[PDB]
């Protein structure tokens, strides 16, 4: 198939994707967008959003059914329907925790949003990263079924935007830390690390 | 095995997986929730929020990851990937659509407000799209046939329309994907034991 990927110049929801077809190991036009020239492609996708994957010539958004149809293509999916659930429970729950950063992301009162970073640093990431360290810890060393799945990719890709801001952040959680390194060293994710836009 | 699902006293995102399990023809445990037991209930939840679907006593949260599940196991997702995909890439849009609404749920003049948003330019952003979509491929979400997100999708509006009593009619092809789900006789069958 092609695989043609539209988002902005940097990871974000793009990176989960990027990543999934470097781990399928096929040729994909990685097609970036500037934060100036995006009033013009927003009215282009087909709900005002990126990321778009236009697969042999269909335009498909949503970064989670994305990463979820190419981790099939993969065999990062589950062995029956129990197993996927596994999976794609706990990428929602994740999904859940990250609006949290978007609320924070896009806050223009800059008090209300130092408040919005301190309850996120000092209650959500808590909250939510002790659950999913305890989970990994307990399945394995993965987020589901004791093995490498899409979902891992999806989670760690994201996770490694966050350092980008809160450096230090998942360094504590020991299990969270360990799933992220193991996956940033699969070759071809690795490579992709290696070779990507640095900005 | 058993089903217990816990959920608030209405319809909201648990109704999705009540009429799932009703598809599938299984016996399982409405456990609703009253909003005053709801603090008591909260900390046993995995995430701190419900639904919450019990299988064999396992608990398994996420309203779309468990639809999904029972849709598999009911023959209501796809043939192949690609068809799995169709329907998951028009329900992770509706739970977007969805996000709007949630702000909302959560000052009775800054709900006025929010309110106006949604009715003026969210709903149809969001409905014309879904209406037209439905309109050129069958009939249906995904695929030209039912699916789960089918059910997902006219559950949860079913649920806005008690709420916002107008609001599918101006999309003809909404509303008659609504008719036909409702009329499904397992569907139809809960709707009709369901409390009022
Ligand atoms: N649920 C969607 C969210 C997509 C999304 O939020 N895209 C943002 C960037 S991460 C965007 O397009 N922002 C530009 C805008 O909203 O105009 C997904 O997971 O792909
Ligand atoms: N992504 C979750 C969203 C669940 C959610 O938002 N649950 C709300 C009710 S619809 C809740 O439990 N509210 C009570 C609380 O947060 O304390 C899902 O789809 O199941």
């Amino acid at each position: 198939p092609t695989y043609k990927l539209t988002y902005f110049n940097f990871a974000g929801l793009g990176e989960p994707i990027r990543w999934m077809l470097s781990y399928l190991d096929v040729p994909f036009e990685d097609n970036r967008i500037e934060r100036e020239q995006w009033p013009t492609i927003k009215s282009t996708t087909p709900y005002g959003q990126v990321p778009v994957l236009e697969v042999d010539g269909k335009q498909v958004c949503q970064s989670t059914a994305i990463a979820r149809y190419l981790g099939k293509k993969a065999g990062l999916a589950g062995s029956n329907e129990w197993e996927d659930l596994m999976i794609d429970t706990m990428i929602d729950t994740f999904n859940d925790f990250r609006s949290s950063i978007s609320k924070w992301f896009r806050e223009s009162d800059e008090a209300t949003k130092k408040k919005l970073e301190e309850t996120l640093l000092n209650e959500t990431v808590p909250f939510y990263f002790n659950k999913f360290n305890d989970h990994i810890k307990n399945n394995g060393g993965y987020l589901a079924n004791g093995k490498l799945s899409w979902g891992d990719i999806y989670f760690i890709s994201i996770l490694e935007f966050m350092t980008t801001i809160w450096s230090d952040i998942i360094d504590k959680y020991e299990h969270i830390k360990a799933l992220n390194d193991k996956v940033v060293n699969l070759p071809k994710i690795k490579a992709w690390i290696e070779k990507r836009p640095v900005p």
